[PDB]
């Protein structure tokens, strides 16, 4: 089965774009990474910037994560991402989301050897 970190990936990074540059990004990314096949994901957020980058961010500022785990790390940078957020007409399979672009810090979860990304917490 797809690995923590693989998920990671495919749920949270945009390398290809530096930030989202239409209203449909969300609803497009969150299709093509089959973020709604199953049920529309409520909240998702895509990290414009290279995946070292990201993985770096695991020995970087230790954080407690939103849930009390302490192995979440902040970014001491801020970073280029896109938060997708379902709208009020959002209805399965028929999966509608607002695109915010922002330029945050970021909060995910390490795990693994190597230490990897594995879930995306918060932008801060």
């Amino acid at each position: 089965k797809e690995t923590a970190a693989a998920k990671f990936e495919r749920q949270h990074m945009d390398s290809s774009t530096s930030a989202a540059s239409s209203s449909n990004y969300c609803n497009q990314m969150m299709k093509s990474r089959n973020l709604t096949k199953d049920r529309c994901k409520p909240v998702n957020t895509f990290v414009h910037e290279s995946l070292a980058d990201v993985q770096a961010v695991c020995s970087q500022k230790n954080v407690a994560c939103k849930n009390g785990q302490t192995n979440c790390y902040q970014s001491y940078s801020t970073m280029s991402i896109t938060d997708c957020r379902e709208t009020g007409s959002s209805k399965y399979p028929n999966c509608a989301y607002k695109t915010t672009q922002a330029n945050k810090h970021i909060i995910v979860a390490c795990e693994g050897n190597p230490y990897v990304p594995v879930h995306f917490d918060a932008s801060v």
